[PDB]
């Protein structure tokens, strides 16, 4: 009962595509996780896998048929999935869910396109990822994140996992802040450094921009 | 003539991969756009990407000199970018971003990796996707969100940018409601489901889960 992935899309190959680097392949390489892309396409008639919507709207929208139909594959090939949907305006999850659906042992993640999915489809819907903050023009890669945040807290794939360096002593004139370098007589002193600027990058995410509207409102 | 993107990856199959579909490829069709995966590793001089970092840490981070070889190429091959970096803890953007992005001519975006990226990089690094409350295994994702944000409010692109229900007027018996149904003795009322809905599910993201810990705690 390996971590299975059922993803819901017109684009398969994205998915297959992401499963093969990274994380998500050492995942799948362990058995730990397994990533079916399921394409809408298959599902569907002559591929009209969307429609013009209702109430006369400026787009096309996905059918009930397709995807209801897709959720009652899985559920007979595999067993019943958690159902998981992202659509093209939600983005904003947090370390909380994706320790929850780690937990989990089936998912089935519906990819939103378009002017998103047909209501009807909710009534099989376990959790809508919430809206984000920004635009984007399908689900995908939101499902991506998600199987991507998920496989990396399973336990099995991950190993063991302030500004950081590396090898290159120094470089283009750039050295290596010495405090890093030396250290047995620095325990201590490299976790000063550790905290002494572990916090500046904390409250500074970026700059004063929208600084100068948030905190002046606040 | 056409906005180029420039992304710094390791795993440029990914970034490949997801420019042949959906608006990034009919913006790349159309000439709105370009999208240029860069491989680290062809750039690493002793073909060396990541390495140990200092201040002893479990794992590695990776190296300066490729990241500023790939920079310095993309400055004599193609014109200075705008230097984007996502670390693989950061994606917390906005349509404001997406916008003053759309407006730019070269922008090259570093994905990251491991433990981060050597400080150093940080130099010719003009913006930062801040941090975003769930933790990936490399930026590409992020890179993707921003292409594909980007791409879609481009002129050309996107032919001119509450519940939704789709032409199965009754399926599985589940109806359509009526009331968005005939309507001219509706341009009223339709706009009523409209709103009548279009509050619920706004104050409504998920449920009662979080809110508990969190609604109390300010």
């Amino acid at each position: 009962n390996p971590l299975r992935f059922f993803v819901l899309t017109i684009f398969p190959h994205i998915i297959s595509c992401y499963s093969e680097y990274g994380i998500v392949k050492q995942a799948i390489k362990k058995g730990k996780v397994e990533v079916y892309p399921i394409d809408l396409r298959e599902f569907a008639p002559k591929g009209q896998v969307d429609d013009v919507p209702y109430g006369g709207l400026p787009g096309m929208v996905l059918k009930p048929e397709p995807i209801y139909e897709a959720y009652d594959y899985v559920v007979e090939n595999y067993g019943k999935p958690f159902v998981l949907i992202t659509e093209p305006w939600g983005e904003k999850l947090n370390q909380k869910l994706v320790n929850e659906l780690s937990k989990k042992e089936r998912i089935m993640i519906i990819c939103g396109r378009y002017e998103g999915v047909d209501e009807r489809v909710k009534k099989i819907v376990d959790m809508e990822i919430s809206l984000g903050d920004f635009i984007l023009s399908g689900g995908e890669i939101v499902a991506l994140a998600v199987i991507d945040a998920v496989s990396r807290v399973l336990p099995g794939v991950l190993s063991e996992p302030y500004p950081v360096y590396t090898r290159p002593r120094e470089y283009r004139g750039m050295k290596v802040p010495e405090e890093l370098l030396s250290g047995h007589h620095k325990l201590i002193e490299l976790w000063k450094l550790w905290h002494r600027i572990e916090n500046t990058v904390k409250k500074r995410p970026d700059l004063i921009p929208k600084d100068l509207t948030e905190l002046e409102k606040d």
